[PDB]
C-alpha cells in the first residue's frame, strides 16, 4: 500500500508569485476605498518591468506606481545586484474598465445575494486529515521550505539568499481504505537565487542544516532520504530577469500541490464576483467543515457556474471511500448547509476585506484562520 | 451511484487560448529553423496588444512581428469591428536569451539522452475508457462544441459568431468500480461573442439547433436538459478588448478538464527540455497506453523533477479501482516499458517536431493521433 507523492511551492520572488502578490495588492488598494470594486488586475513581470494589464471599475483613487513598488519592495528586490529593484523598475499600465457587456449581465441592477456568477466555470475543494490544518503534507512542508528560506534571508543569518525559490517535497505514505498516512520524506528539492560570492557547498550544507532540519520533523528523515540542494549548480541570475513571471501560473502552488483537483480559475487580482476564487475558497470550506465534522478523513467537492446565474449549475462530492455516509447522502449534507451563491458567499466569507495581499504566497488554504479555514458547524 | 461532473473548454479567440497559439506559433517558428532551440515565450493580450515576454536562445532567424499577425490572422480577429486586428494591432517584444546559469545546469555540454529536466516539478497524464480517445465525455463534448461554432463562424453559416467563445458541460454519470459511465447531459452553457446586429432569440435558437444538437448525441438530451445560452444575454465586447489574456491560464482545457490531476505547468510556448510539457505528454501517453493495453478502465500517473536532473524522482499510480492489478504492479510495469528522461521522451514523442500550434487550441490530448496518443505495446 506504499506509495509516493510529490508536491512544489515558491517563494514570494519567484516571478510567477510576484505577480500573484502585485495583483492581490492592487485588488487591496482597490478594496480599501471601494468594497464593491470590479477588479481583474493581470500582471506581467520580466526583466526591469511590472506591467499591469486588465479590467478595473471602482471608486477608489489608486497610485499603480506606489502600490506595485511598494509590493516589489516588500518581496525583497531593492537593488540591481539582485536582478531587480522597486526603486528603478519599468511599471507600463495597460488598465480599461470592466466590460459593460459584462457588467450588465452580472451585477447591474442586481439585488447583491442575487448577483450572477461573474464567469462561468468549475472549482474545486479539498480536505484531509493528515495534517491538523487539513492539507497535504507534501505541500505543506514545500511551502514551509519557502517561509524559511525567507525568514532566514530577512534576518540577515544567510545574507547570500535572494527572494526567488522553489521547493519540492516527495512524501512516502501507507493509506487505509482511502484516508493517507505519512510515512517519510523521500526526496527533497530546494533551488533558491543566490549571490556571487557563497559557494556551492556552503549553500548546499546550510541548506540541509538550517532550513531543512529546520522544517521537517527528523522522524522523517533518514540515511536514504533523497537531497536535491542547488541541482542547477548555479542561481544568480534570478526572479523576472531569468524567467518571465505572470498572474496565475502557479494555480496547484496557491491549492493542493497536486493532490484534490483544480478548475482551471487564478485567484489574484479578482473580486469576489469572480468565482475562480470566492466559489474555490467556499468549497475549500465545504470540504474543511465536512473533514472537521468528522463525516470524512478525506473529501473532494467540485462545484460549477454559469456567467450571470446566481446558483451553481452542479454541486458534487468525492469521499475517496473515507466516509460511512454516500457521496450523494454527504452532497445532501452540503446543499442543506451550504449556499453557494456569489452574492451569499461574499457574506459568509467577508470577500469584500482588503486581505488579499496575504493569501498570494504560501498558499491560500490552511493557514491564518482566514473565514474559509474556520469551519462550519453542519446540521443533518 | 448518479453523480455529476463539469468541464469547460474555450474557443481560438479567447484571449488566454490567443496567447497559447502564438506562443506555440513563435516556438514552432523557431524549430522549424533549429530543431534545438530553448524556448519560452509567454505571450500576453490586451486590446491592441500582444506582447512577447520571455527567454529565447536559438540559431533561428524568425520575425516576430509576421508570426504573431499570422497566428492573430487565423484566429479571425481582422478587423477593429470585432475588437482586434491582426493587420493594425501593437506587437511589443520583451525577450532576452535563456539565463546562462539555467543552460549550463540543464542542457550544455551533456549527452542529449542525459540531458536534466529544464525545471523541477511534477506533471500527471490521465485516461479514461469512456469514450475511444480515452477522455472525459466532458471536456470532449465542451471541445466540439467551441470547435463547432468556429467552423459555422468560417463557413458563414453564422456570420454574426465572433472568435471569442466558452462552453461548459456537465455530464450525469454512473458508476462501476471506479469506471465512469455517461448517462445523460444535465447543463450545457455557450457563451460566444457576437455583432451589434443579432438578435438574443435569433442566436439562442441558432446556439441550440445549429450547434449543440449538431454536436451532442440527442440520446443525452432530453426535456430536463438545462441549457445556458449567451446567458450573460450581451457578448459584442470580445477577445482581448473584454478580458487580458496570457499564455497558460487554460492549462484545465488544455488537459482533463478537471478529472484525473494537475501539476501546474503550462504546454505552451516551451520545448522539449521543459518538462512541463513533455513529461505531462509522457505521462498521457503512458496512461492511455495502460488503458487501451486493458490494464485498468481509467488511470492518473504523475512524474516528478528536479531541474538539471534527468530521472524522474518520483513515478506514481492511482487506478481508481479499475484493474486488477495492484498500483504497485502497475507501477513497475511502467518502469520496465517506459524511460521518462526528457533526453528520452523528446525521441520517442518527436518532440523537435513544429507541430505545437496544432496542440494550443482543443485540448492536447485524445486528437489527431500525436505520438502521445499512440499506445505502447506493453511487455510484462
Ligand atoms: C527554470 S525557470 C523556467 C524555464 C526558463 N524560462 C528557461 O528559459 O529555461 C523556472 C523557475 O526556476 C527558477 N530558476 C531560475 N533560474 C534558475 C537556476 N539557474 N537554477 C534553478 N532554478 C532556477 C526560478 O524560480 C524560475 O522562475
Ligand atoms: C467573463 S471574462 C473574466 C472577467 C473579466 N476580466 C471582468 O473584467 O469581469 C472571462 C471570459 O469570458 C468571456 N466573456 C467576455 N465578455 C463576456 C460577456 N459579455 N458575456 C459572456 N462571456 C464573456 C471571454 O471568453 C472572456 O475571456
Ligand atoms: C491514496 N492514493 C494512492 C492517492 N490518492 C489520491 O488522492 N490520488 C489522486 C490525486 C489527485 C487526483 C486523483 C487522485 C493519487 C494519485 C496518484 Cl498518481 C497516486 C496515488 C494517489
Ligand atoms: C467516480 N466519481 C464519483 C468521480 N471520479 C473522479 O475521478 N473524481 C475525481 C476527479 C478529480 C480528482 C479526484 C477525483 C470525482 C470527483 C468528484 Cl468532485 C465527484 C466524482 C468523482
Amino acid at each position: 500500500g506504499t506509495f509516493l507523492f510529490t508536491s512544489e511551492s515558491v517563494g514570494e520572488g519567484h516571478p510567477d508569485k510576484i505577480c500573484d502578490q502585485i495583483s492581490d495588492a492592487v485588488l487591496d488598494a482597490h478594496l480599501q476605498q471601494d468594497p464593491d470594486a470590479k477588479v481583474a488586475c493581470e500582471t506581467v513581470a520580466k526583466t526591469g518591468m511590472i506591467l499591469l494589464a486588465g479590467e478595473i471599475t471602482s471608486r477608489a483613487a489608486v497610485d499603480y506606481q506606489k502600490v506595485v513598488r511598494e509590493a516589489v519592495k516588500h518581496i525583497g528586490y531593492d537593488d540591481s545586484s539582485k536582478g531587480f529593484d522597486y526603486k528603478t523598475c519599468n511599471v507600463l499600465v495597460a488598465l480599461e474598465q470592466q466590460s459593460p457587456d459584462i457588467a450588465q449581465g452580472v451585477h447591474l441592477d442586481r439585488n447583491e445575494e442575487d448577483i450572477g456568477a461573474g464567469d462561468q466555470g468549475l472549482m474545486f475543494g479539498y480536505a484531509t486529515d493528515e495534517t491538523e490544518e487539513c492539507m497535504p503534507l507534501t505541500i505543506v512542508l514545500a511551502h514551509k521550505l519557502n517561509a524559511k528560506l525567507a525568514e532566514l534571508r530577512r534576518n540577515g543569518t544567510l545574507p547570500w539568499l535572494r527572494p526567488d525559490s522553489k521547493t519540492q517535497v516527495t512524501v512516502q505514505y501507507m493509506q487505509d481504505r482511502g484516508a493517507v498516512l505519512p510515512i517519510r520524506v523521500h526526496t527533497i528539492v530546494i533551488s533558491v537565487q543566490h549571490d556571487e560570492e557563497v559557494c556551492l557547498d556552503e549553500m548546499r550544507d546550510a541548506l540541509k542544516e538550517k532550513v531543512i532540519k529546520a522544517v521537517v520533523p527528523a522522524k522523517y528523515l533518514d540515511e536514504d532520504t533523497i537531497y536535491h540542494l542547488q541541482p542547477s549548480g548555479r542561481f544568480v541570475i534570478g526572479g523576472p530577469q531569468g524567467d518571465a513571471g505572470l498572474t496565475g501560473r502557479k494555480i496547484i502552488v496557491d491549492t493542493y500541490g497536486g493532490w484534490g483537483a483544480h478548475g482551471g480559475g487564478a485567484f489574484s487580482g479578482k473580486d469576489y464576483t469572480k468565482v475562480d476564487r470566492s466559489a474555490a475558497y467556499a468549497a475549500r470550506w465545504v470540504a474543511k467543515s465536512l473533514v472537521k465534522g468528522g463525516l470524512c478523513r478525506r473529501v473532494l467537492v467540485q462545484v460549477s457556474y454559469a456567467i450571470g446565474v446566481s446558483h451553481p449549475l452542479s454541486i458534487s462530492i468525492f469521499h475517496y471511500g473515507t466516509s460511512q455516509k454516500s457521496e450523494r447522502e454527504l452532497l445532501e449534507i452540503v446543499k442543506k448547509n451550504f449556499d453557494l451563491r456569489p452574492g451569499v458567499i461574499v457574506r459568509d466569507l467577508d470577500l469584500k476585506k482588503p486581505i488579499y495581499q496575504r493569501t498570494a504566497a504560501y498558499g491560500h488554504f490552511g493557514r491564518d484562520s482566514f473565514p474559509w479555514e474556520v469551519p462550519k458547524k453542519l446540521k443533518y
